[PDB]
């Protein structure tokens, strides 16, 4: 058995073979496509209190096998099993939130027009393709699939090939809370695959979370086809501490936001950039926070870090360390793979980053955090907006005005100040620039897939 | 002077050649990209209120040049010269209505995150390539860069190459209004010029209006380079009129809606779906009306329609026809091309028109109205549906209870009860299918081409 023919999951904490899936056949791709068509065509029709309820029984069934999800996520990727239970109890909560605050979302909009001639409705557009990665292998797909179908859009994934096991019991809890196989679907497709479905009529649009190399090669395709894609590509979030910040609240949000989820987060802390004068504080006091994090069996809940959740992935970072080493780089902490038959990467810093360094360039989707000094903040801000991607960001500094200021002028989705950068069904997520375009969450999430259909009447 | 060198404009009315213009070179491409990156690094610093007031100074210097901007248009495409006149009222309104509403649309959005803590902010996004066609050569230039540049945004028109003379004007539009270099720039590109500028990391993200082989071609392009695009393609809007339908206003508009800008309209009423008990009296009225419209020197004001734009889609235009009546349709009026050097096609009606015919199938950019006769309401709804297109759509009917459920089941992004369709400032406008994805116009205009960011302080 081999990735060529079929889809493999190996844990990542022991090496061992967890189970093979062949990639779905030229009938089982036109029998998706079937029931996606008929399904959104009922669903379609359905009350939108409706379907908020059945968001409800997504919520109830998701809890119903809370557990049983967290040890498939952790068995499979290799994540610590609280933040599997966390991703769990955070998916949960996400499918609760729409169903009371979704509706008033989705209802027609009115008008400048005169005499209430004209108002702006939100119709689903139809079966949305979702190419989806294993790093939050529930979240990722509940992040998007809750809005799209709360407004009357079919959801079809086709999840990583090392996490088939969490597909299948995504699409059990969908099937315990009463949602119609053609509502939420499922295929095990190669690439090839995907082009043939980003092609067919049946698929309206396409959102694509990933690698850059991936929404460019999914983006193409879906423009090609005329279909409207959502692309969510990662980043290298800067990280940026002036000499005036709270420096503890810092480092600790600072470690926080690079080794979660052992560094495997698209919005995760990555360039590190710290004002001259608090720089070498901060990074002794880093380094110090960094090194207190346990690494060890995710089914452990006192280690901190699991393993990283590919091989050929840690591979490629500590690759990535060499090379930046060989550039010029400082190694303070780990850099070099742990012996055994699992997949474990040490909690990493590397200073001396300039912005010629491959750290620097490049996505670090791993433990290794990259500490580069700016001269001041205007400095700062130049380094922060030096790079392909543009997700998100952090600014540490007690001077509020400058952090609206620098905020303004940063170049990516989202902005945290004095805090811990994370996901929220509040507030919209996405990037700029590399990191992709396109909105997720609050009612952003929402509106991105919807026909927005002006109705006039009496245009005379 | 081939066109494989040079951008010709050539008077419909009359043959007579207007004037050339060479392709830019590599250099102007690269001059151009440098001036409106740098320009849009000016103009993101600026106050909102400073960029509503310059888009007053538009709209004042476009009055200005109101008269010579409209003997543009009608020189060169062709237009009557009132409605050429009527675009660039159209169009100097546009921008005061965006000066008042727009700060209002771009201010920050609260969110449910406790305390006030989380704000939705709209950031410019960098400089956008405008791809724009013939038919509105100002209208559709001044739709999307008055709320881009509204936003903070920079705009790069590429504009078709047979109203070159119109660019230039409007260039000098934006010169008297004091805008600043590099925020609207134009560039006689050819199709490899554009694929350059796509690829280019100072262009944000493209917008095209034109045919579907243009947006194919063209939204390809971004997504393999990662730049988000919002493409709106043409149509063939569908046009129902019931056995209950006001029979005289249906008429009124379905002439007006058909042989507007001699039928050369995106949003034009191109496939009339009749039901049966109506359809004799509507069709005999639609032949007497549309025979009453007259045809000839734009610059004539009696004239309601004048001759096509491009030699060459007048042939192609005539072509369909042509088919058309070979599979089976019956020719009502016109059907056949003017003699003489002007480009002038005189307003057809083709009646017996199915579906499987090609006047039902294509897009005819022309004044050829094709009918079809429909068995029932429920028939017309799948008629009207049955196309690759899906930009608008008018239903007449006196039963608004079933106008507003038909209007939820068609399938395009505007939908018009027992009304005149058009395109307005304060509604969305785009379609779904082949005719594109995204809205402009309204909210939706500014904020497509909007860095979305969440502000986010004291997360812990
Ligand atoms: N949160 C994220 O954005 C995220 C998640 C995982 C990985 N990544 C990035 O990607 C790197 C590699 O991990 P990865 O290999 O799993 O990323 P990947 O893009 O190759 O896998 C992401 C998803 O896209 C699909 N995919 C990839 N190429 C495709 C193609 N040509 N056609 C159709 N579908 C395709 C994959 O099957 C998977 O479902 C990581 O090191 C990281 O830099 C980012
Ligand atoms: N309002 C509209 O949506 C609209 C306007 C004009 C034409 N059309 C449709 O297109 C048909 C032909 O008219 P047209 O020739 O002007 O359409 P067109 O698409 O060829 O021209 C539209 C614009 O797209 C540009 N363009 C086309 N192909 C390109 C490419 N490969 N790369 C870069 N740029 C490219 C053209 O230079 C022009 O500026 C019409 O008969 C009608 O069906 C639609």
């Amino acid at each position: 058995i081999t990735p060529a023919t079929h889809a493999i999951s190996i844990n990542p904490a022991t090496g061992e073979q967890l189970s093979v899936l062949p990639w779905a056949g030229a009938d089982d791709i036109e029998n998706a496509l079937q029931l996606a068509a008929a399904g959104f065509r009922d669903w379609r029709e359905t009350n939108i209190d409706y379907r908020a309820e059945k968001l409800r029984d997504i919520g109830k069934a998701l809890r119903a096998r809370s557990e049983e999800m967290a040890q498939m996520i952790t068995r499979e990727m290799g994540k610590p099993i609280n933040q599997a239970r966390a991703e769990v109890a955070k998916s949960a909560n996400l499918c609760d939130w729409y169903a009371e605050h979704g509706p008033a979302m989705l209802k027609a909009e009115p008008t400048l027009v005169e005499n209430q001639q004209a108002v702006i409705e939100y119709r689903p557009l139809g079966t949305i393709l979702a190419i989806m990665p294993w790093n939050f292998p529930l979240w990722q797909v509940m992040r998007g699939a809750v809005p799209i179908i709360l407004a009357g859009n079919g959801y079809l994934l086709k999840h990583a090939p090392n996490v088939m096991g969490c597909a299948q019991l995504i699409a059990q809890v969908f099937k315990d809370a009463g949602i119609p196989q053609g509502v939420y679907g499922w295929l095990n497709a190669d690439n090839d695959g995907v082009s043939q479905m980003i092609k067919d009529s049946r698929i309206a649009a396409v959102t694509v979370t990933g690698s850059v190399r991936a929404g460019a090669a999914i983006g193409a395709q879906a423009g090609a086809a005329l279909k409207k894609c959502v692309l969510e590509l990662g980043g290298s979030d800067p990280f940026i501490v002036l000499n005036d910040a709270d420096l503890e609240l810092a480092v600790k949000a600072a470690v926080a936001g690079r080794y979660q989820n052992t560094g495997q987060v698209c919005a995760a802390a990555k360039r590190f950039i710290i004002e001259e004068g608090i720089a070498s504080a901060f990074t002794e006091r880093f380094v110090a926070a960094a090194a207190a994090l346990k690494m060890g069996d995710p089914r452990d809940e006192e280690n901190a870090l699991g393993p990283m959740a590919r091989f050929d992935l840690r591979d490629e970072l500590h690759h990535q360390v060499e090379k930046t080493l060989a550039q010029g780089a400082r190694l303070l902490l780990g850099g070099e793979k742990m012996a055994g038959a699992g997949n474990y990467y040490p909690p990493t810093v590397l200073a001396n980053v300039t912005p010629e360094m491959t750290a620097f360039r490049e996505e670090m989707f791993g433990p290794v955090a990259a500490i580069t000094i700016a001269k001041d903040a205007e400095h700062a801000l130049e380094l922060a907006n030096d790079s392909e991607f543009g997700l998100s960001a952090t600014i540490f500094t007690t001077d509020e005005t400058q952090a609206r200021q620098m905020a303004a002028r940063l170049e990516c989705g989202g902005v945290f100040i004095n805090g811990y950068c994370a996901s929220d069904a509040r507030v919209a997520f996405g990037g700029v620039k590399k990191s992709g375009f396109g909105r997720e969450l609050s009612h952003f999430g929402l509106h991105e897939f919807c026909n927005i259909q002006t109705v006039w009447k009496d245009r005379i």
